[PDB]
Formats: C-alpha cells, sequence, structure tokens
C-alpha cells in the first residue's frame, strides 16, 4: 500500500513515525 508519516508534539518534542497499511 501507501506509507506516511505522522508528526506529534510529546514531551515537548515532535517526531514523525512512518507508518504503512
Amino acid at each position: 500500500g501507501f506509507c506516511w508519516y505522522v508528526c506529534v508534539y510529546r514531551n515537548g518534542v515532535r517526531v514523525c513515525y512512518r507508518r504503512c497499511n
């Protein structure tokens, strides 16, 4: 399928998570 990155705020930080479905 198609993958994508999800960035969010956590502990005063912003990390992106590459999810694939």
